[PDB]
């Protein structure tokens, strides 16, 4: 019921969708919503309130492309618009799983906390796997030359070229498949939110796809990425007795074969069934001495207080 909505960005004009996306920059984030910010906050507005913030032809643009649905009176959005880190992105709405359609696409849930963790160097080329609403590739585009953004669900591919056309951002390319299929050559930053989380080794969904996503991405890593190249992953762990995480990963990622080095900053942290441990963290691939390292790191509970304290954390914890 939340998450199917047809999103069409290539059926509405290019200059269009960047001066709603002025229009959108203009009012959302802002508390005391226009008519526009309204709509993008889910709720239903009038269609010609609405017309006096976009023009009409804004008004066609929202309903073309699908970010807005003619409810005979009203006008209402099954997406959500957020600014934040310079840039407008819609999303799915944050609802419960019992209502989630196949194609729902991850509302933001850490995606403002994870671009504060984000190194802040730029580069060549970067590859955002995984890129659902595309909210990381459109930042990463800032400093990047260029930026693909790859997805299996074929709506956030819609979804993420739709955000970059709001922005007007020109040197992001959106490729549907399955993880390392549609990317081709090497990148010097790969970045992942991770769809993993309370599942374990089973595959749940899009969202929740089970350790073996990470074994897959994390085995192929090394033949994609850049010397000298920089991998950032949101993620869950399991830790089971005599089997914790690590172990697993360095194997994935051929650590000693292929001289490289990881940190693990744990963040969350709880105990299991198995008398194991299940963690949140984030995990960075970057040049230095060959091995792994996990540290604490509990940046939810310091973003909760001051979300500027994660800024270059990452850097000074490797620098
Ligand atoms: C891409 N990675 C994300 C990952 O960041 C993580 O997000 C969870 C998120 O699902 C949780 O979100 C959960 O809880 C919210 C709400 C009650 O807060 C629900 O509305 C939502 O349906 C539920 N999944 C949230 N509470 C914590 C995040 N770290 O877990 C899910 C994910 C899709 O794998
Ligand atoms: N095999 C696969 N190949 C590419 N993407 C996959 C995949 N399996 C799951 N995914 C995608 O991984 C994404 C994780 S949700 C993260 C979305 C976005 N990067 C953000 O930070 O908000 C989802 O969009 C899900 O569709």
């Amino acid at each position: 019921i939340v998450g199917g909505s047809t999103i069409q960005p290539e059926r509405v004009d290019a200059a269009a969708l960047r001066q709603l996306g002025d229009a959108m920059r203009k009012v959302v984030g802002s508390a005391d919503p226009t008519p526009l910010a309204d709509l993008l906050s889910g709720t239903p507005v009038d269609p010609d309130e609405l017309t006096r913030e976009v023009g009409a032809d804004g008004r066609q643009a929202l309903l073309d492309s699908g970010m807005a649905v003619d409810d005979g009176t009203t006008f209402s959005s099954p997406l959500r618009g957020h600014q934040l880190h310079g840039v407008v992105v819609l999303s799915d709405p944050d609802v419960e799983e019992e209502v989630q359609h196949r194609w729902y696409v991850d509302p933001l849930w850490e995606a403002d906390l994870l671009i504060r963790l984000m190194l802040r160097r730029g580069g060549a080329r970067a590859l955002d796997m995984g890129c659902g609403s595309g909210v990381l590739s459109l930042v990463l585009a800032d400093r990047y030359e260029s930026v693909l953004g790859v997805d299996v669900n074929p709506r956030a591919v819609a979804l993420s070229r739709l955000n970059a056309a709001l922005n007007g951002l020109t040197n992001v390319t959106f490729r549907e498949g399955d993880m390392f299929e549609p990317a081709e050559g090497r990148f010097s930053r790969i970045v992942f939110n991770s769809p993993t989380n309370e599942e374990g080794n089973e595959f749940v969904d899009l969202l929740e796809a089970g350790e073996p996503i990470l074994e897959t991405f994390f085995r192929n890593v090394p033949r994609k990425l850049e010397s000298g190249g920089i991998v950032e992953v949101n993620l869950a762990m399991n830790d089971y007795p005599g089997d914790p995480f690590r172990e697993r990963l360095a194997d994935w990622l051929g650590l000693t074969e292929n001289g490289l080095r990881v940190q693990i900053f744990t963040s969350q942290r709880r105990a299991t069934e198995s008398g194991g441990e299940w963690k949140r963290g984030w995990l960075v691939v970057a040049p230095g001495p060959v091995g792994l390292t996990e540290v604490e790191w509990p940046y939810h509970d310091r973003y909760e207080e001051d979300p500027d304290a994660l800024l270059d954390g990452t850097d000074r914890l490797l620098r």
